[PDB]
């Protein structure tokens, strides 16, 4: 297919994994755009994994289907967490860019989430 | 009402709160009895609160409605957690005892949950 693909980023956060992952799961109660909808397709609160389907009038200008999967794992003990965040997508048509901009924005979102819960 | 009431216990566990609460939410995927059904009525992954309705052949010999509510709160900074566990119920008839045996069993369940996941 020229339309289906995925893009994934791995980066580290200061927060312990269970706290970071729970905070994220809870924050998905807020749609990511005005007209948006987020549906949990898979979730494991012990493995700290989740896949969500995201939709909305804006995101669908670019992707017929957008899913996001997270996996959060402890680095050590009081050392913070590794985060893997993956977009799985089908583009509207083949000249849509891979979601580099949006995934960089997802990283910023996650880093702000980390700072929010670390300092609260 | 002669049938409606609640019974609540507060006790401490050694697990940190997010890890403990998440392990519990995840464990509700297993029914609590062979013919049991658990439904999540409310859940907050940041406040570490949840209400579940429990039904099944056994339960409904005693209660028309049995719900259970947890709140998990940090004691300090690695010092473990306070757990409040409440049964809200309507008895099948006025002569049914308040769920003392049942709740003491919940407490045992929760302390074994604590040891299981602390040591993993």
């Amino acid at each position: 297919s020229t339309l289906k693909g995925a893009l994934s980023v791995k980066f580290d956060v200061k927060c312990p994994a269970d706290k970071f992952f729970s905070a994220f799961v809870e924050d998905t109660n807020r749609p990511f755009e005005k007209n948006g909808k987020t549906e949990i397709e898979a979730v494991d609160l012990v493995k700290k994994t989740m896949t969500i389907q995201m939709s909305g009038s804006e995101i669908q200008k670019y992707f017929k289907t957008l899913k996001g999967s997270i996996a959060v794992t402890p680095i050590g003990v009081g050392d913070g967490s590794h985060v893997v965040w993956t977009f799985h997508f089908e583009k509207v048509h083949k000249d849509i860019d891979d979601p580099h901009s949006i995934i960089d924005e997802s990283v910023k979102y996650f880093k702000k989430l980390d700072e929010a819960i670390l300092n609260f």
